[PDB]
């Protein structure tokens, strides 16, 4: 039971989560053939009975929490309807219930932060642009089934209700097992990388006084290797989680010009592009493309774009808010990423400095700076506490904070040089 969680290397709860995500596949062996089944109320009943069992198996307490939010949300589907208050109360209540969970390692708030976004998204869908005219829904079991879907429950991607009901019917396409193997084999490849790296390079090492004053160059060097190997826990649990999502048929975006079907519908990653990438505007734009696209659809699209940027990323700090740490992380995308784009336009688009720096002559150095850019930003994540976060930040001479601002004052004068 617990000896399996100690034998490989990972945490005790981490084994119960990987078992839960891998449990998606034998459960997707029923939507293999019983999906073409004429009865649709049986499909909704499968997701509830599986999702409630998955929630109970991982944590006994959560089964009531999610269920309570689900019944209260379809109560705001009866009352209020699409009157504007309904969006205001859903946004507040869901975050009020969510933030209560944090105030009261792998807690029951793991699938709860997912359904919070799934129910807020449902409210705006129940409430136009070419995307909005499609994503909007028309007109009990529907809300319960959509929330408890086994493929995307613990950390899975948000899926449009309109598109979810489609899965019960025609999934909006040919059934396949070959792409499912692709995201599973690549998903397990990163699991081997994580389980082997995590013990010889850990978090508690950053706060440990041992050697944490000796090198300076390796002081930042450890921060480059770490926060590149730690985020692989998310990577493995988004590729194996997509593997079940695509096996059912939900993973299919559509088809292309050659008739070949598309697979990037609920794809929360793009590996060749989130790695081997010199410019991290690609990586940070959307490492969790779905988690990033949701905010870009229901927060940024709904929201004066200049004043929207701060309030949209502030919602991501209301999303968890464990310590000031998670807030300091979202003020990195609105920091280095906006500065990185300024250096992108500094070259090829300036009448002073770009002229000489536009050419092919004017790779490894950029990536080395960009992996450092990630680590420094992931430091106030994992270790979120004020005393832990400040400890390693002051020990590394606060380089990221100084360099970004140093670039920010000098940069507009380089545009003149």
């Amino acid at each position: 039971l617990a000896r399996v969680a100690e034998a490989l290397g990972s945490s005790e709860q981490a084994l119960r989560l990987i078992v839960s995500i891998l449990m998606g596949y034998p459960f997707a062996l029923f939507q293999r053939y019983f999906l073409f089944q004429k009865e649709t109320y049986l499909i909704h009943l499968y997701n509830v009975f599986t999702g409630l069992s998955i929630a109970y198996f991982n944590f006994g307490m959560q089964f009531f929490h999610s269920l309570l939010c689900v019944l209260i949300q379809f109560l705001i589907l009866r009352l209020m309807g699409r009157t504007v208050t309904a969006v205001f109360t859903t946004f507040v209540f869901q975050m009020t219930y969510l933030m209560a969970g944090y105030y009261f390692d792998i807690k029951w708030t793991m699938p709860h932060c997912v359904l919070t976004l799934k129910l807020i998204g449902l409210a705006i869908d129940y409430y136009l642009t070419p995307e909005q005219r499609r994503f909007a829904v028309r007109g009990l079991l529907e809300v319960s089934g959509f929330s408890y879907f086994y493929g995307a429950f613990m950390v899975g991607p948000q899926f449009s209700m309109t598109d979810y009901q489609k899965l019960a019917k025609g999934e909006m396409r040919p059934n396949s097992f070959v792409p499912a193997l692709k995201r599973l084999s690549l998903g397990l490849l990163f699991l081997v990388t994580y389980t082997l790296s995590s013990p010889y390079i850990s978090e508690e090492y950053l706060i440990s006084d041992d050697y944490m004053e000796k090198p300076f160059w390796f002081r930042c060097g450890y921060i480059l290797v770490w926060g590149k190997i730690i985020l692989y826990k998310y990577v493995t649990c988004w590729l194996v989680t997509e593997g079940v999502c695509i096996l059912v048929g939900l993973g299919y975006n559509g088809n292309d010009q050659n008739g070949k079907p598309v697979w990037d519908a609920c794809a929360n990653m793009k590996v060749w592009l989130y790695e081997t990438t010199p410019l991290f505007t690609g990586t940070i734009a959307s490492f969790n493309i779905n988690t990033n696209a949701w905010v870009a659809r229901y927060v940024f699209k709904r929201l004066n774009k200049l004043l929207s940027q701060a309030l949209a990323l502030f919602f991501l700090a209301i999303w968890h808010g464990l310590h000031s740490g998670y807030l300091v992380c979202f003020q990195m995308e609105l920091l280095i990423v906006i500065v990185e784009r300024q250096v992108i336009n500094l070259v090829r688009d300036s009448p002073t400095l770009s002229t000489l720096a536009s050419i092919t002559a004017l790779y490894v150095l950029q990536q080395t700076n960009h992996w450092m850019f990630m680590g420094y930003s992931l430091v106030p994540f994992c270790l979120f506490t004020w005393d832990k976060w400040m400890k390693v930040y002051k020990s590394i001479y606060f380089l990221g904070h100084v360099l970004f601002f140093t670039l920010l004052l000098v940069l507009p004068y380089i545009r003149k040089l």
